[PDB]
């Protein structure tokens, strides 16, 4: 079974950028809903798998992808943020971003464009392509996890569901996007980059 | 060509079930953004169709369905809501909700369950199947409209995008559902049934 | 594990309607490919499920839906056909078709229209809706199984992939559709209807 | 407005790798059906756009992308095939296939694997990413064209719909793949690279 992990900071440590009412809620409600549904569904999968029931397996695919991706997606999201966040990353990570996007600001503009373009619920991502050996930007719908659905390795993600900035920025998604860069834990993004730089 | 329709009531006429902020933001900011972007899209479309560009016609599709449906979907919504609605309809429409869904009991439950079940942004609909002559409950993702995508005639629709209840009801989608049944304009729901009960 | 079931007739028992070169091939090659992939994938599912790996689970969803649906779909397909097929069904099944589609020929025209309209690979289906208590016609893409993906109970299906009539009818799909009605095992379609008439 | 382009060679010029029947049927029956239905669709489109009908514009979309892309996809295909092609390209394009995919060895393998992997009807593509200035291997479902759906510039495309190899190669898709490499017009593949190597 899975569990809800604690945050590496407080519910209000991301203020004024990300409201505390949003943070506690995004964690305790939304993210918590995900892990339980994930556990219930996973067991309903074990029931039909041993049973040899393919119809049941297939019927359980959407719930499993939604709650499972919700789990995976948000878990990586928390570690991407930090009260000691913002600025430009350093070392090899910044060189890769330069080698692949020209500069840090060109990279910023694009991840902003891809996240602001998601119609309905989705996520903006910065991923490492293990095969071609370079960084890519991708957008995923609802809770579809980046790696499970694309093979790209998730370095940095931006939750652009309306429950992630509405209480604060309302229908204005670019304001939230302008702000998110000030709480980004580049320590972690580099950390995830070293693991797959293999 | 397309105009933001005026609400047939004041921004706070549906209070307490839907607070005045949500209606103002929904109508003014969201619905309006669809009209404005639909206009630019159809204009960009005449341009590509005119100079036989099929790659541009295809690339423009996502935006047209999104903004086009956003405008279609919300204009309906405003007419389905009303200060003096709620409860139950009057025989003919009720006579139908009866026969096709058991009773208003199970009809509410059916629509509530379709709406609550949407993963991410979407809508729950009570439509009319003009072939079969039967009522149907259909859920559309994002801003995909009933008719254009499924062929069903829209009678009553419930927006379940998070911008429709988050400020008030927050994370509890089902709370937004039990409360919406109060502002439902059964008079208008009936109006759509009649023009198609043929 | 799963296996390839034998046909309730010979590879040429459906001539002149369905070629024998098509029949043996559709079974021994296409259908056989499905069951093995189904078994390999199912075990790769058990590996990651016990491991608690959600990324792997999600990555294996498409193969599992395609080979699993391919298995389910074709298995029902064989029992739908018969050298002693064709004509109109009798008893309750025909009354239901009349009560839901007006007549047998109106039903025929529609299942023909839905199967001839599939763009790319897909299946035409006649299903029983357990909840609304009546027959419906639906079309599914590639190998997506009807019940697992819609809840409808599969009574009769028409494989409209190009590997199902090309050697014989070439790009002409309606000819194959005109012919398929002459080998339809209505004994079985009624049989599947009794089970869900519950 | 749209015309069925004439083949730049005889229906049997690519023999023995693609037999004369397949080319005749592909070009004459399939490709033609797309042109004819694309024309009727765009005409139906001007009509709905003209009288501000957004429901009809949306309902017409599936057909436009299907026939529109069918015409786009095949017209390319004919120019990518040729009596005297095969082997390897000449430096500039080869210089690129080298850098981005390792070597022609792994480039063939990469495209072959993308094509063989399609579930149902589709295409494998070698495109140009005009931002990154890099070559990319992309697979499109049904008749969804590269550019209109992904933004990549199409350089070389392999049809994997069953009507492209079934009469000859039958169920063995990979046999059709190893054989197609022989008729590949590297001269034309180069032609598309040049106009975009900017
Ligand atoms: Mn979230
Ligand atoms: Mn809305
Ligand atoms: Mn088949
Ligand atoms: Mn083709």
């Amino acid at each position: 079974k899975h569990s809800l992990p604690d945050l590496p900071y407080d519910y209000g440590a991301l203020e004024p950028h990300i409201n505390a009412q949003i943070m506690q809620l995004h964690h305790s409600k939304h993210h918590a809903a995900f892990v339980n549904n994930l556990n219930v569904t996973e067991e309903k999968y074990q029931e039909a798998l041993a049973k040899g029931d393919v119809t049941a397996q297939i019927a359980l695919q959407p719930a499993l992808k939604f709650n499972g991706g919700g789990h995976i997606n948000h878990s990586i999201f928390w570690t991407n943020l930090s009260p000691n966040g913002g600025g430009e990353p350093k070392g090899e990570l910044l060189e890769a971003i330069k080698r692949d996007f020209g500069s840090f600001d060109k990279f910023k503009e694009k991840l902003t464009a891809a996240s602001v373009g998601v119609q309905g619920s989705g996520w903006g991502w910065l991923g490492f392509n293990k095969e071609r050996g370079h960084l890519q930007i991708a957008a995923c719908p609802n809770q579809d996890p980046l790696q499970g659905t694309t093979g790209l390795i998730p370095l940095l993600g931006i939750d652009v569901w309306e429950h992630a900035y509405y209480l604060q920025y309302k229908n204005v998604r670019p304001d939230y996007l302008k702000a998110i860069w000030n709480v980004i834990n580049w320590e972690n993004v580099t950390e995830r980059y070293m693991a797959c730089k293999k």
